[PDB]
């Protein structure tokens, strides 16, 4: 199954970020480790050029792969149908108060490695936000849908950044994935709920671990019988 | 419990919507009955003035109440707590294809019935779109991440339409849920799971049935020991 795709079930990654938030352009890297068929990643990022950040470092933790994702035998796997040649996205974040991100991504399977190639350009954030006064303390757990659009597969979901006060600031993501060659079966409607959090934060290191959790899963309501869709 | 705050395991429920889409002005009524333990709840729903209505029923489902949700005891209960006064929502919806509508509802106690007042707005609607071109089956699962906002509760959304020829067709949804008097305890973060099915399609009769079912949980991903947030 993995073998045929090229792909084992422990799979190193390394993940290299270009972005530009409003005017402070800044370079990131990671390296980590995921399994692929329980859904889990771990990757520790430090800031390359650019430092120090003048806004939250969370904004990007969603730049930094859908292969890392579990997903039952009852649904079917577009991210890991689409290798070996790997798979791109691209993706739209609004913020609750205007502020707008585009991300696009490419993610290649080398040498059994994980390359993730990731742009992340953010515009139109509040100075006296929290995301720029870095009043964020990480990221709450969601719900992404995910449906087939003809040879795409899109995913739509609403984040929510903790804040230190106990309060919450959202934006809403939309993503495109494209397999870079053609799929067997495409999707149903589905959701993948994501948890993703911060396992070690070490200022004087520059370095965050962060550590998502990803599960496929249809709705856990079952259907009445004889309703509509 | 349920005694102190006025209402019952089943109640039954009456809502009065008016509605504005486009140039288009129509009256719809909705008679039905829910269980606030198991948040479950079933209206049938017709249309009083402004038939034949020239876009999809569909979008005016999540129009035709909090209250009907099944919430666990380690998860407060906003919309119960609420009662026996009862409470007010403003929603904001941005369909994917630029449309926008606006949802300003009542819900009151009256006579141990949930009497609820909607007025649903709904502009910028592509004319060759699945809204206007009536091609909505129905709505898929969804899941409302619901927080804190001092007083109020903030939910958001998103929720897909499916289509008839299997693609689908989205809009986020952002509800601010107001008690009309002070809650002992404001809940934290969770999820709302809901499954809007149709239960019933007469169109001789100008009726629609629709069931929804509302299960307020935390997520199933444990948080990872010693992480952030």
């Amino acid at each position: 199954d993995l073998a045929k795709l090229g792909l084992k079930e422990v799979m190193p990654t390394k993940i290299n970020l270009e972005g530009l938030v409003g005017d402070h352009a800044f370079s990131m890297e990671g390296v980590g480790e995921g399994n692929i068929l329980e859904g889990t990643q771990e990757v520790k990022i430090s800031v390359t050029k650019g430092a120090p950040l003048p806004f939250a470092f969370d904004i990007v933790s969603v730049a930094f792969n859908r292969a890392y994702t579990g997903y039952p035998e009852e649904i079917s796997d577009y991210f890991l149908q689409s290798f070996p040649e790997g798979f791109t996205y691209e993706r739209n974040i609004r913020y609750q108060d205007g502020g707008t991100a585009i991300v696009k991504s490419d993610i290649s399977l080398e040498d059994g490695k994980f390359i993730v190639n990731v742009d992340f350009k953010a515009k139109d954030l509040r100075r006296m936000g929290p995301v720029m006064q870095q009043d964020i303390v990480g990221m709450q757990p969601s719900y992404e849908s995910m449906y087939t659009n003809v040879t795409s597969v899109i995913g739509e979901c609403i984040i929510a950044f903790k804040l230190q006060t106990g309060k919450h600031f959202t934006y809403h993501m939309r993503t495109v994935y494209k397999s870079k060659k053609p799929v067997e079966t495409m999707p149903l409607y589905h959701f993948i709920q994501h948890r993703l959090v911060k396992t070690n934060v070490d200022t004087a290191s520059g370095y965050v671990v962060q550590h998502e959790t990803a599960i496929a899963a249809h709705s856990t309501i079952k259907k009445i019988e004889g309703s509509l869709p």
